[PDB]
């Protein structure tokens, strides 16, 4: 036994602990099957009245929020409307202008949402929606500064405002907060009415002319983008025409929604929904809370490194378990999770005696972005050499050559988990409505925004193939498209205020 | 307001359009009758010696043609005779052997007129005129192979010859072009005799054992072979018996002609009229140019798609505007007028930003063809939810469901225009002439030849209608057939060589 | 048996006439799968040297083009070119103006080929090529009017031919005509080369300012232009970028062409090989003369009407076999026969008391489009009962309610012979060159241009599903997108003349 | 020519274009010495006193500013102080116990200036100086929230206070703010006192407690934290010890000082020189306005994309002219002008039709971080085929793989520019006090903070190698040592506080 020998022994030990955790990761289609039954379960229940000593603060199960879009644009949908969407890491606010002919021209300001309204309970509902109001003003002036001038005689600006949080509609117009998640602890806006509180600031500020209209989700902005954009209006003789059915969000948390039959949303009160049945009104856009989906743990492929960030890091304990094993930014914690303990068990950063020596940054969590993983995985042969160093570099963590190769199989393993539990959902909605099946002929449409389906280097790919693998099969993988919602909130909200 | 509802109001703002178009276009009797009367008081005018400063070339009003037939066939009329016809969308040659009893073989052969003769203003009489002559070669090739083959030692062959152009005819075996129409622009046959252009081109082209006995109209010809055809001999005893009183052309263009008593032309020399009376020549068949009634605009219910298409679009601004509103070719080019300004409002074509993004068959003049509008308005339930597309596809312009049935409502209209405003010269001559009533009883038939009147799917029935509201009445529509002169134009020319 | 019972018994049997038919039609896999794979071995055989007694004039067997192309564009080229296209019904000029951004904007003029060129086996060179100068001439005094006015000196204007004729092309810019097929009879022209007669004529006419830079066929015109246009560069993370293979032409005839390794072709020069592969040209665009293929007819599924036009109507008996079943002068001539045969057995045209009485334009080969076609074949209930009346109509054919559907049965079982049969083809060029397997991922684009393939209401969905059942599956099929090349044979031209 | 051909040929126009900026930003020895000895030049002129009509907010030229230091630490100093340091993207508050031994326990709490106070110049003294003290108390309740909560009777606590902007500093302990620089634009703090303006925004949150001991720039701080960390102390049996000379700065700008002899600086006042020899204070630490040398462009390597940036896209034009060449705010402003402007010429972004079309975070000023350029230029073979993607996709800007190398060669050659310009004032300042012989024996160091020098992966190897092209020669370089201060401002600053 040479030194060499020696290190082998080593990297061996080294890489049983990697491939255990990658097989603990990986979704077998056993378990793909029995995710898609059950959150068809959970789907009727959370379309059904609650028991005794339920509510929507408190309620586990996979909630639906019944929103009041009731229908689907054709692309002539025309004027120009503002829009506001907030809740990943960022804010944004446009001006859409419709067109008529499935295209807009959108302007646009952003910013990122400031770390003093994240990492402190004694934030205030004052501090958030005074920070929305103030970027509004911001918008105003860049791009519409003459009716900022002009008011409080110029009048009226329609807004649409997307809110990434669960929110108990009750009307296109209105609805309150359910609870925050995703980074949110502003505890004293829970219960109360989001437009409220984004209209009083707006006024406060000075914009007494801007007028919420319509308060949406991101997962509908993006369906009613999705929809509006593209054609879906070719000739009968080209041979098939494609339906949107599906929304998606899969950024900084995950989400979506469907088109869903009034006459089954049986805990919406029914004189409601005689009310809508009469004037045509057969359909909703519900939104399904599926980062909420199994949120008591009974299928998903739960390891302990999950357990750590729902049990220990995150923001929301015990609520959206889906998410924490698929949006962004858990893949990001995931990985993180993970370097930390195998250098607890001395196989990754050896070099360390002990965790209190380890950089501050790899122990501080959610300092690893999946922006970063995004990079790792892309990484092919000198990727991986020379650029995984720099990458983690950034996060003042060198390594070795043989750590770097076992740290991308390690986030490959990562993306894969998420990238196939996130086909649960498509195909669970498809799959309930049958959306395949509800037309002879005719492409189903999943209209996805969020940068993780957008810019990560494999889900694409990896959703396709993961829905070939659920129960939908390879049939039902042959009438669906993965289509990207690019302006998808921003244009989405700005329809809702049209439709107000 | 949900999409659909905002929708709706889209199509309801499509629908006052259409709606306010097929008004438009609808004739009422209250303009039936102003239009009879005044196209009788122009067809006395048009029997008149010309005021100063008056020519043919340029006339305006209702000019007639004094067509020196001067009677009808019974039948019996017997011989083989060359007939050509030249002047729709082609041209035909046919040989026709009468046989004696009311009917005739007909061989023929027929070609499309080429563009080169209608597109530019630079082609001359002998491109037109060579034209002819060589399909006449072709023909001779192949029915009487053998005549060519002998000639010149064989002959005569004897040739009527159909020219649907207005014709200054001075016998009828001769006469001069008075200007071109539908589509003609050579300028250089304006004045000239129209039986020596093209005689002396047979005989350019190999052929001086063909002589041109007969210039005809088309619509000379088609009265003497429906007056040829039928019987108009039944017994007596079977109560009543029919005669020929009016022929039509409904084709490219619209005209008709009609037996007159030669002591009312005034305009011809009183010394021809008394020639021909002492051998009994009391009537003559005499061209109403109905094309042109009306040119002067007092009283035909004109909108602006008819006022584009006089003053930009046709080949003679100014002339033969009735037949802008009736004839085949226009048919066609006010729908796609329609469509193009329905474009600009937004309310069809809305997918389109502007006019340059339209399908360049749809901004080109003259590319819908009355071919397509008659399966637009024949079209039912499937139709025109199915074939409606299929029709529009080949002129490049797909459509929506709601588009299509609005499309067809502005068809059906612009063809009821047609079709009421075309009974105004029937209803018009039998009136003046007192067709009804000359005789105690006798039927009175129409010969109507034409691709619009013999397979538009609405006009046998809409003239029908229309002189029943028209002041003949219902009691003079008990009277009147109308029946199609199918073979019309070409055993007219023979009929007309076989009296020279 | 009352009339009603007697009728019915009637109906039986016209409907067993008629149903058998539709069954000799009909396509079935395994013959679909035996002509796949006779194609292929007839394409190894097309590449290969000839056998003492063989040329090009008289081969048989599935010849093949190797057209100098070598290559294939991105949409970055850019200029402005000229266009011819000759062939069809028609013959095209266009000025291409190439972007770079795959687009172009073309402008157009077009005319019928007149049937003084189609109908005469006594019409030469110099009547074809007049022709088309004369309206080389007219297009540059719509387009370009000031190079007509400025030529001599003003130059060049660089003009790509694209020819619908088998072509021994030897370079790029020219070869000689093989054959004429496809409604041509110009003997004298066979041997000759294509473009030195147009450019004489050129010459002749007053433009010798305008140099034919490129001959090419209408399939290499259209692969060209398909490559030219969409994309084909998505970002490799949207995971899957398509590729162009084949290029189609569904239009009077059928043809198409796909890339091939260079290697292959061992009826090349070897020292041309060398040369070529010596400057990577490793791929060539071949042109596959699909229409020959099974010429000898041992696999394609013949019937009696086949028979007839192959050996009666067409201008080449023996020859282009495969489109006498597949395109559009032959999907139309076939129903035509089969009328008739009907009337003969008594079955539909009972009313005719024999064939010298049927409808002249019924008897008269080819006055049968395939136009008419396509509206019988879309015709739903109520446009099979009304518009197949009017359809017929226009081919002077009245008919009754229970003799139009079985029509229509006839018209669907043509249709779809032909669609199944079109598949083979596209199936043994994939299959042969393993388009589906030579890279892991990536989708495999066909191009098709030609107006059967763009507007007959049932071509596009009856080749997807033909894919399906032929050998490459439905594996095969989801690689496989059959998109339009709608404007496919100019640029096309537009492109080999920017190439040279 | 081929379309392959066709493109090489447009490839090489490409080529030539990058080329051509590559050899405009290299930078040759000949100039690298024109600057070293134009920095000493200017340098001397820093020390000066000004020229009638000269001042610090207008200066130009390369001012020096005394920082009343004088002296440097040996590792000994002990005690706990807090720091802050604003100015770079981000704000950092340290808590930092220095233990006496070279080293010291840093606790650490850091947030992003937020865009409310550097996009507009209508932002007040009171909004950044407010964000600071509220960052603060989030601070205190981290780290030591005992002392929060028991101010005001709790106290001191001593802050040192980095501000990096140019403070003409009276005292360690205050000054007035000369300018604002790199992105602030806050104009009602020019001329005011840095810590009077911080240091009653620190009352007004409720921290009357802590108290402002010392004003320091971060050019300074490097230089102390660097000579309080590692050893310096070693045996002069070892056989050598190095001395600190030069702190640096590369972070989004650039500077650095240097311990320089009071008597030379003859701008201070006599009586002041006098005052602190009299007690042995024979030097003070210099901070040297690298940033601005050479502001008026006698020597820099200026090319049309300097000149964009500083007279179009800057917060302040005609200053800092160096930064703008070297640090990373501007490499990556650098980048993004020359996509666009080869966009212009049609080289790389070819797709476009025209810059309006372009994505909008490209045409947008600061959008392309130097932090995407670290991953363009180390990339190799794999990284650049697919990685190089990923990173513009995230600009929203997909790229072929030919663009894709041809952007890697751009940014090297930014990168190297800068890399050499930044050797010059390391090289001038070791020259000018002869640093490296002013002792027989014994190292150089230069201690450098900052994220461009840490992490870009180039700077460490790319500083080497020009110091030994510049006038130091391979003599000099050898001498000296680049090693970096990594918690260099905090450090630095809790130092100053010590010193007071
Ligand atoms: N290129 C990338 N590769 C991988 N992950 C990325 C990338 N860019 C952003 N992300 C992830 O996406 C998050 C931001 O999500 P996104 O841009 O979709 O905003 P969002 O719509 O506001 O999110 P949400 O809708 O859930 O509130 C980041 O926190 C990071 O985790
Ligand atoms: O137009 C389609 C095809 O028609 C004929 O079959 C020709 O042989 C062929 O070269 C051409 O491409
Ligand atoms: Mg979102
Ligand atoms: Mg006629
Ligand atoms: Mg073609
Ligand atoms: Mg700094």
């Amino acid at each position: 036994m040479s030194f060499d020998d020696l290190h082998k022994a080593t990297e061996r030990a080294v890489i049983q602990a990697v491939d255990q955790i990658c097989d603990d990761f990986e979704v077998t289609p056993e378990k793909l099957d029995e995710l898609t039954a059950y959150f068809i379960e959970q789907m009727e229940k959370g379309l059904a009245p609650p028991k005794e000593g339920h509510t929507l603060a408190s309620d586990k199960g996979l909630p639906m929020i019944p929103a009041f879009v009731t229908g689907s644009p054709n692309g002539t949908e025309r004027g120009v409307l503002l829009a506001a969407d907030l809740g990943g890491t960022n804010f944004r606010i446009c001006s859409v202008n419709l067109h008529g002919d499935h295209t807009f021209s959108m302007e646009q300001m952003k910013s990122k949402i400031p770390d003093d309204l994240l990492d402190d309970e004694n934030v205030t509902s004052d501090d958030l929606f005074g920070f929305l109001a103030r970027r509004t003003l911001a918008f105003m002036k860049k791009y519409h500064p003459d009716e900022l001038a002009k008011g409080k005689d110029a009048k009226p600006m329609k807004l649409g405002f997307t809110f990434s949080y669960p929110v108990d509609q009750t009307s296109l117009n209105s609805g309150t907060l359910i609870r925050w998640t995703k980074g949110f602890r502003i505890a004293d806006t829970v219960g109360k009415d989001v437009v409220q509180l984004y209209q009083e600031q707006l006024s406060a500020q000075g914009m007494p002319m801007i007028k919420v209209v319509a308060l949406t989700n991101d997962t509908v902005g993006t369906y009613l983008s999705h929809c509006y954009t593209s054609d879906n209006t070719d000739s009968m003789t080209s041979g098939e025409i494609s339906e949107p059915v599906i929304g998606c969000i899969f950024g900084t948390g995950t989400n979506g929604c469907y088109m869903e039959e009034i006459n089954k949303i049986t805990k919406l009160p029914q004189e409601l929904r005689d009310k809508l049945i009469k004037e045509g009104k057969t359909h909703m856009i519900i939104n399904v809370e599926w980062g909420s989906f199994d949120n008591e743990l009974k299928h998903l492929p739960t390891t302990k490194y999950d357990v750590v960030i729902d049990q220990k890091l995150s923001t929301n304990p015990g609520f959206h378990l889906f998410e924490k094993r698929v949006s962004g930014m858990f893949l990001g914690e995931v990985l993180r999770n993970i370097l930390v303990d195998l250098h607890s068990q001395g196989l990754l950063l050896q070099q360390y005696r002990s965790k209190e020596q380890l950089p501050r940054h790899l122990t501080t969590p959610f300092q690893l972005s999946s922006e970063v993983l995004s990079h790792i995985e892309i990484d092919d042969s000198t990727g991986l050499r020379e650029t995984e160093l720099s990458l983690l570099q950034s996060l003042r963590l060198p390594t070795t050559p043989t750590e770097r190769v076992q740290i991308q199989k390690l986030v490959r393993a990562i993306s894969r988990r998420s990238a196939y539990l996130a086909a649960v959902p498509l195909a669970a909605i498809l799959i309930k409505t049958n959306a395949l099946n509800k037309r002879y002929h005719g492409e189903v449409e999943i209209g996805c925004d969020g940068s993780v389906v957008e810019y990560y280097p494999g889900f694409r790919s990896m959703l396709r193939h993961a829905l070939a693998l659920s129960p939908l099969g390879a049939e039902g993988e042959r009438k669906v498209h993965l289509k990207i919602a690019k302006d998808g909130s921003g244009v989405g909200a700005a329809l809702c205020a049209l439709v107000a």
